[PDB]
């Protein structure tokens, strides 16, 4: 029962900032082996101070307390708050439940917004702490939106041209106004002892935080602290996915695999268990409630595909909730 290694090559994303077109596709050649392969490559060069991402992260999980915990929780922890369903805070449960995290939506989601006054599914406000109790927490969070929507947008790129289409195939459906995309800011805690109730066990005996899944997302782009965890499924079974807290780790989600007719899989994968303080940090690059893209077919000369033109936000609402029936309330 050994596991080996998934090949996760590192890809430098910055010329899909640029107007080099050749480095471009140099990149999304790249994109497309990794995609073919394994699904995970992990994004380096890509602007972001991910530093200061993780220490922002790390003050607010160990300074917030559980009054201020109820008062943000979402809705499958509090009965009050019914319009949380995805955004608010996730509790953990001591001696049962080890993960807790904080979610959030486009910061453009607001009262004014005709999605949240038509009250569409998907769409909620914000919730956030309070401000002199977390200074700058806020700002600090809805910039890191932007932050990562921009390198995500760019990847967005890459991922287009690696498919053979115009740069912005998906981006042009990737905006500010309109974006279901979610930032989660999740702590995993170091616990002695730990909670054998918290650990379930897969299949082949590993003991596991997260079971198998395929993200629900176009793509996701994930940090992480340095802290070994991932694995990802092949056809020889898992393979552990390598930690590196500087790049961004990037696969596709089950919307790509559906509009390419799972050229694109999506890669199944899992948590391991680890006793080890650490955050996660995805941002899911969700598009817009009526986006719908033309599933195409990379393997047909004609390009065709029989896959019916899937709208997002009822795939987004669909996907959310199996998730959570599948593999349980985070
Ligand atoms: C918290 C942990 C258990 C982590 N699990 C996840 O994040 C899973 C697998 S990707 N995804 C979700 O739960 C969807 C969240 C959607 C979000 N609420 C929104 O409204 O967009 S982990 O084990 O993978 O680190
Ligand atoms: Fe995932």
């Amino acid at each position: 029962g050994s596991v080996s290694k998934a090949n996760v090559p590192k890809i430098d994303v910055s010329p899909l900032f640029g107007d080099d077109q050749a480095a471009k596709m140099r990149v999304a050649q790249q994109i497309d082996a990794a995609s073919r392969d394994t699904g995970f490559f992990y994004a380096v060069n890509h602007g972001i101070n991910v530093q200061r991402l993780s220490q922002k992260t790390k003050e607010f999980h160990m300074s917030i307390t559980p009054e201020e915990k109820w008062d943000l929780a979402i809705r499958a922890y509090n009965k009050e708050h019914q319009d949380q369903v995805r955004a608010g805070y996730y509790l953990s449960i001591p001696g049962k439940k080890a993960v807790e995290s904080f979610c959030y939506l486009n910061p453009n989601f607001t009262p004014d917004h005709p999605r949240i006054q038509a009250k569409t599914p998907t769409h909620e406000v914000n919730v956030w702490p309070d401000e002199t109790k977390h200074p700058g927490f806020q700002d600090f969070a809805e910039q890191y939106y932007w932050d990562v929507f921009g390198l995500s947008s760019a990847l967005l790129k890459g991922y287009a041209l690696a498919l053979g289409k115009e740069e912005n195939f998906f981006a042009r459906h990737f905006k500010p106004d309109d974006t279901l995309a979610s930032v989660v800011l999740i702590r995993y805690p170091y616990l002695d002892p730990y909670p054998e109730a918290a650990i379930k066990t897969a299949a082949d005996g590993t003991k596991l935080s997260f079971e198998w899944h395929e993200d629900v997302s176009l793509i996701t782009v994930l940090y992480q602290s340095n802290v070994q965890n991932l694995q990802v499924e092949t056809a020889a079974g898992y393979q552990d996915i390598e930690a590196d807290d500087t790049g961004y780790l990037i696969n596709c989600g089950s919307y790509m695999a559906h509009l390419t007719n799972n050229y694109y899989k999506a890669p199944i994968h899992r948590v391991k268990w680890v006793n080890a303080e650490r955050q996660s940090l995805p941002f899911f690059v969700n598009l817009g409630y009526d986006s719908v893209i033309d599933p195409f077919d990379p393997r047909e000369p004609n390009g065709k595909s029989d896959r019916e033109p899937l709208s997002y936000g009822d795939y987004l609402q669909n996907g959310l909730v199996s998730l959570i029936n599948k593999n349980g309330q985070t």
